[PDB]
């Protein structure tokens, strides 16, 4: 195992300081995150992360031609954060970030200026960190993209990216000092993973002929699942296969040939809307699967955290279950199940309930409720990987008339994270009539312990309605939003801007399996909603 491979392996796992110095505005606070504190960095290290990516967008901090001197305050701040991370014995990746689509993008029609700014930036960055530890690495440009004439992608784009990567390389290596053997991180185009893009990065790396180079790509999951559209509400076969195919290509092209790979960003795309867009159990299963398959292929990964995962005020995870799954996944596989929900109908006699586990090579060792072990035989049974909750235990754990999460059943295994079943007392969910403007439309709802998975919209003649009309299943959040603490389902302006004046049947799909029909009549800016 070469030095550069040990280096990148020693990075595992990494964390992104998202929507911070990379924010497009007057400074790093411009997108809602606070200024970086020492404790933030310390916490990231304390949570077990061994590397940090510090994306920076520089355009709003640059002076004019020909120097383009970087605002000294901003610069000393990013440097201070880097120094903090190095003191924590972290690896640090520093880049140019949203500069990519802000101006680097327009290289075909503004070549000399783009090259001049790019050059001035990497000169200044090289010079500033010339004496810094090798555990700091440089990444040429984030997710590089260029003006489409006909498509992304086009032949000259590749040449532009190669020119940028090569100019970057020579600037840094020419700086000498610690910059001489400083590891350099180079992206595919758009940091994507199609074979041709992989191959072209490979070629660039061969050309550069340097032992200290790292390939980088990004991954936000199989698109329809990642944003909850077209009916991809569950972590199913296609999403899994997409992970396997993708990182097989990545492994065969780089890792197998001694070029280490950093997955510089991962997450799910819908997180840009909200982490609520992906059902909790399916989200957990996604990340467990992903990290397992990255481990099997020696891919060092770095979580994208724009502020939505670690609470930067409290220095604790918003979603402790999620982070526990990631944490467990760094070491090995965790058992999962078909669902993280157990549904019991409130009106019905309580009976034994089966649940399909996914042991993933592990073994069930116990169940607990509120830190107390449940009774073998009396409360639960296991046959192979099928778990059965006994009727009397469910009766004990539940309250008649109380809809929603009645208890949490914690499944414990010989290895990996605990799996948590939310015990849902549900009733059939109901909707109400309403009427209003396309800019303010909400269906009053009685969720009755249930939760909306997705929503279909078709015209009265069976024609798909709304955005992405190639499917009846509308994108979660963007077109509709369940609001549980307001007891309603919003239908958005964006949805209505792309429907004709007509009757529109909505079909709401719930995770209980319940489906509820609803009808809209849209005329101009008014909409009527009927049960």
């Amino acid at each position: 195992q070469t030095d550069i491979q040990s280096y990148v392996a020693d990075m595992q796992p990494g964390w992104n300081l998202g929507n911070t110095f990379d924010a497009v505005g007057d400074d790093e606070t411009a997108w809602g995150n606070p200024r970086v504190t020492r404790e933030l960095i310390k916490t990231i290290a304390d949570e077990g992360y061994k590397s940090i990516r510090i994306p920076v967008t520089w355009e709003n901090q640059m002076g004019n031609a020909p120097d383009y001197t970087i605002n000294e305050d901003f610069f000393s701040r990013v440097e201070q954060v880097i120094d903090w991370a190095l003191e924590e014995d972290l690896y640090v990746m520093l880049n140019l970030h949203h500069d990519s689509w802000l101006w680097i993008y327009n290289m075909e029609h503004n070549y000399d200026e783009v090259m001049a700014k790019y050059t001035a930036l990497w000169e200044q960055l090289s010079e500033r960190f010339q004496g810094h530890s090798h555990k700091l690495m440089f990444e040429s440009v984030n997710e590089p993209r260029f003006t489409r004439d006909w498509g992304e992608i086009q032949e000259n784009h590749h040449a532009f990216l190669e020119e940028l990567n090569t100019a970057f390389y020579h600037i840094v290596r020419e700086s000498g000092g610690s910059n001489t053997e400083r590891p350099l991180v180079l992206p595919t185009l758009e940091t994507a993973t199609s074979q041709d893009l992989l191959n072209r990065l490979h070629q660039t790396m061969k050309d550069l002929n340097d032992p200290n180079l790292i390939a980088t790509v990004h991954y936000y999951g199989f698109w329809p699942f990642s944003v909850n559209v077209a009916g991809y509400t569950r972590f199913e076969e296609e999403t899994q296969q997409d992970i396997i195919d993708t990182f097989n290509r990545v492994h065969n092209t780089f890792t197998a040939n001694g070029i280490p790979v950093v997955l510089g960003e991962f997450g799910l795309l819908g997180f840009d809307t909200s982490t609520d867009v992906i059902q909790q159990g399916e989200k957990l299963k996604f990340f467990e699967f992903l990290i397992h398959h990255l481990n099997e292929r020696d891919v060092t990964h770095m979580l994208w955290d724009n502020g939505q995962h670690l609470n930067r005020e409290t220095y604790s995870w918003y979603d402790q279950e999620f982070h526990n799954m990631l944490k467990a996944s760094w070491e090995g596989r965790s058992a999962t199940a078909e669902s993280n929900l157990i549904h019991v109908r409130d009106g019905e006699p309580i009976r034994d309930q089966d649940i399909q586990l996914h042991l993933h090579g592990n073994e069930l060792t116990g169940l607990q409720v509120d830190g107390d072990s449940l009774a073998l035989g009396e409360d639960y049974e296991l046959a192979g990987d099928v778990l059965t909750m006994k009727a009397d235990a469910l009766t004990a754990l539940m309250t008649p008339g109380e809809l929603g999460t009645n208890a949490v059943i914690t499944a414990q295994f010989n290895s990996g994270a605990d799996w948590h079943f939310q015990l849902q007392n549900v009733d059939e969910p109901t909707l109400e009539n309403t009427e209003g403007s396309t800019s303010n439309f909400a269906i009053p709802a009685h969720f009755n312990g249930d939760s909306v998975a997705t929503m279909e919209a078709v015209y009265a003649n069976g024609e798909f309605a709304g955005p992405q009309n190639w499917t009846s299943f509308k994108e979660f959040g963007y077109t509709f939003s369940p609001v549980y603490d307001k007891g309603e389902i919003v239908i958005t302006d964006a949805f209505f801007n792309e429907v004709r004046d007509d009757d529109i049947h909505l079909t709401f799909h719930f995770w209980s399996g319940e489906m509820v029909e609803y009808t809209l009549s849209k005329n101009g800016n008014h909409v009527q909603g009927r049960r």
